[PDB]
């Protein structure tokens, strides 16, 4: 089973939030240059998550996609506040391979199908943010602010039924902690769907990626371990290949 290593870049007003530690770059806070670097050193795909204001957001994301497409050959996903078909369509047409939708998909699950009918299921990444609440995995929207009362188990099944192509599964319980991927959550979701699962949140060291792939993740997404150079992408891939993980070398 082929596995993917994906870098996540949080972006705002066209800048990498909290930048990176790559002194070899002209602008270590330029997401286009940083993304290009990652593609040259072995990252398999990129994910850009935009948290721009709201007034310049739409134009800022379309500019990002245009500049990224000029410079990067590997697939990339854009997400963050994509609320309808026309917004998703413009971003894909401007150059993005995939869009990530979360809040708007929960509030209008037909949006999944709408984008998929024009761009294919493979262009639709449904980002699911989940957290343990009173012993159940619950789905959260609005960057973790709202417990929807929807069970992770039910939403995963519905997401596939609606025609999504991939699930970007973020554990709120682990995101940012460097303590490891939420392998219990990944293993909970794995038998419920045939879709590729991108594991997200908690990456701290190379062994965490092995654990995530054993749990059934098809891809492992991380941000700070890469930006702050705590894990080298090539060393990570050689480590994973050494222990039987089918990564692309």
């Amino acid at each position: 089973l082929a596995k993917r290593i994906i870098a996540s870049l949080d972006v705002k007003d066209g800048r990498v939030v909290k930048g990176s530690n790559f002194e070899n770059l002209r602008d270590s806070g330029d997401p286009v240059e940083l993304g290009k670097f990652y593609s040259e050193i072995g990252i398999d795909e990129l994910v850009f998550l935009d948290i721009t204001a709201s007034v310049e957001k739409r134009k800022t994301m379309l500019e990002l996609v245009e500049k990224v497409a000029e410079q990067i050959d590997i697939p990339f996903t854009v997400g963050g506040g994509i609320h309808d078909f026309e917004t998703a369509s413009e971003l894909i047409l401007r150059g993005a391979d995939k869009v990530s939708i979360n809040t708007a998909a929960v509030e209008n699950p037909s949006l999944i199908t709408q984008i998929a009918q024009t761009f294919g299921s493979q262009a639709v990444v449904v980002a699911i943010d989940a957290k343990r609440v009173d012993g159940e995995f619950m789905v959260f929207t609005y960057s973790g602010k709202k417990n929807t009362g929807i069970l992770l188990r039910d939403w995963v099944v519905e997401v596939e039924k609606r025609g999504a192509g991939e699930i970007l599964l973020t554990s709120i319980d682990r995101d940012g902690t460097k303590s490891g991927y939420d392998t219990e959550m990944i293993r909970f979701v794995r038998p419920l769907t045939t879709l590729p699962i991108i594991a997200s949140g908690g990456a701290g060291k190379m062994e965490h990626f092995l654990e995530a792939f054993l749990a059934g993740a098809d891809a492992a997404l991380a941000a700070s371990v890469f930006h702050f150079r705590e894990i080298d992408v090539r060393e990570l891939k050689e480590y994973l290949k050494k222990h039987g993980v089918n990564v692309r070398l």
